């Protein structure tokens, strides 16, 4: 399958605007059909009636430079299918998981996710590299359009368009950066950044582990505000803090280069000679090593080792991913096992070129 | 002889060398008509050394010819006493060109013969060090009493003079924490433990040194024998003890060797007491077979290369204390490449 073969796009490889601590940028834009119930409340007929919907209008038609879409049906995926599209950051954990006739329509190069029939009947989303929250959003613009031409959004002159979900009121639109705060996290900045970017009215969480976990040191930062503001307001202030934090991180990696010297050249390679050799390593200690060899790689320590392998890593590990690297279902430790060995192997073809 | 951290000769492999590291026999006697070291004068230390001097292929050194750091290198490879280092200012010594035989002069005793063989080979070690006692004997006059045996000032020393010890690696005896037992059950029989490296009661790298306590009432080949004996129950636990690891840990036990690999070939700061653990998992997971690419000499030649002496030899100049830290980790980091690019 070829969304399920990489764990990153060529589209989502490219070098985009503060890559080295932006990862990506993600424009969403959610909005349901008139005519039918709110997913809260419709039936598995309806439900089908919107894929098909969408099946006649958009399968196997072209959007220029991003090529066909297709359209991937939950009723046609096996679980294992549906795991790997969430840990590439294509659907959401409610679409693989709580909508047994939701889909996807995916832009041949995977810049393009609307999903069908999630919390709301379609959940845009465009994602970009690096920090391009004015291109993303540009373009889901532009996709809305094109998409409103062929369904009639439900839509309110004083409520915005219709929904079920209140975070989700008045313009429907979720912006987000996922951004890599090793320093800030090792200087222990976040828990004072986190309550003061809640009063700016951003909302931060960690995009792996569990709760308050934020396993590799990346976090994902979006506006809380939806109704009342226009997009284009919303976007440019996440869009200034970003640019706030990126400078406290840059910051805060100098101030440790000047105070650690050596300390942290030491930590941060003694982080790659565990990946490179380990045969058990769990998933909290994988994210921490390779958080720390990304700061290596990118503070020019560490040398001959791609900065991708934290992005690209990252998602080959988890479980879905694991699963297919090993060929079959893996039980507790066994998953151990194979999380060194293939962080073991790629290191390994990193030394080779 | 100040060059390299293990000879040729004693680099090669030996009998249960992956075990024991080396077997060491030395010979203390003192010479009639001068007075004992603790109490001669300058004068009659010079007068001793000129006597070997003309009774001797062999180097001498003089330890009045040496700079301070060349005597402790000396100590750090094994070749000399700590007490010839930095207590005899005219001591001297006689050093076979492959460094297996090395007589000490002016020691706590006029001569110390020593003889160091890799692996166990006690008997081998005896008879070399036996063969050189008879040939110096042959040039001077012993001290020596029909009773107490050859004169000495040392009172480990009485009697036979004759001191024989073992280097072993017991890793796999630390981990599962049997050494504490052992030592009392090894002391009852009539010999002594103590940690090669390290202060105290620590042991550094797992490296013990077995040696016999009683020198006077029983023949020299008797004290061999039984030591043998004791080391053989050693290497023969050590050994099920390894096994019995790899029957439990299995996989757990390949990763906690290839970890301290990872250290060892990356770190940047690394201490005495981390260095020496690492390198000790590092020969263990060489002995089981989990890491193939690595001569398990690397305990033997790195814990004598990160000693003080060796590592400001390799530095080229002395070195404060954070700066060792940084020359440690970057001597073990070259010496494991250099291992690797073969």
């Amino acid at each position: 399958g070829k969304f399920f073969n990489t764990a990153v796009s060529a589209w989502m490889s490219q070098e985009g605007p503060n890559s080295d601590i932006v990862l990506s940028s993600r424009i969403r834009l959610a909005r349901n059909i008139v005519d039918f119930r709110f997913p809260t409340l419709f039936s598995s007929e309806e439900a089908k009636q919107i894929v098909a919907l969408f099946e006649r209008a958009f399968v196997h038609r072209p959007y220029g430079e991003a090529g066909r879409f297709e359209l991937l049906k939950m009723s046609e995926l096996q679980p294992i299918e549906k795991r790997v599209l969430v840990e590439k950051h294509l659907i959401s954990p409610h679409l693989a998981e709580d909508s047994p006739f939701g889909a996807c329509l995916l832009s041949e190069n995977e810049e393009i996710s609307i999903m069908i029939n999630e919390e709301d009947h379609i959940r845009i989303q465009c994602l970009f590299p690096g920090l391009q929250l004015a291109e993303a959003l540009e373009a889901a613009s532009e996709l809305d359009d094109w998409i409103e031409g062929h369904v009639n959004y439900a839509f309110d002159e004083r409520l915005g368009y219709l929904t079920s979900c209140p975070t989700n009121v008045g313009t429907g639109l979720r912006a987000s950066v996922m951004m890599h705060l090793p320093a800030l996290v090792l200087t222990q900045q976040i828990n004072r950044i986190i309550p003061a970017i809640n009063q700016l009215g951003l909302v931060v969480r960690g995009t792996y582990g569990e709760g308050s976990e934020a396993l590799g040191n990346i976090f994902q930062i979006s506006n809380q505000i939806t109704l009342g503001k226009s997009e284009e307001d919303i976007v440019a202030d996440l869009h200034t803090i970003v640019e706030q934090l990126i400078a406290q991180e840059r910051a805060a990696r100098q101030a440790l280069v000047k105070t650690l010297g050596i300390q942290l050249e030491d930590k941060v390679f003694r982080s790659y000679g565990i990946l490179a050799n380990c045969r058990v390593i769990d998933s909290k200690e994988a994210a921490q090593c390779l958080s720390d060899v990304r700061l290596g790689i990118d503070l020019g320590y560490i040398k001959n080792v791609s900065r991708n392998i934290l992005n690209e890593l990252m998602i080959l590990t988890q479980p879905g991913f694991l699963q297919q690297y090993a060929g079959g279902v893996l039980r507790p430790e066994e998953r151990d096992v194979r999380r060194a060995a293939l962080i073991r192997e790629r290191l390994r073809m990193e030394t080779r070129l």
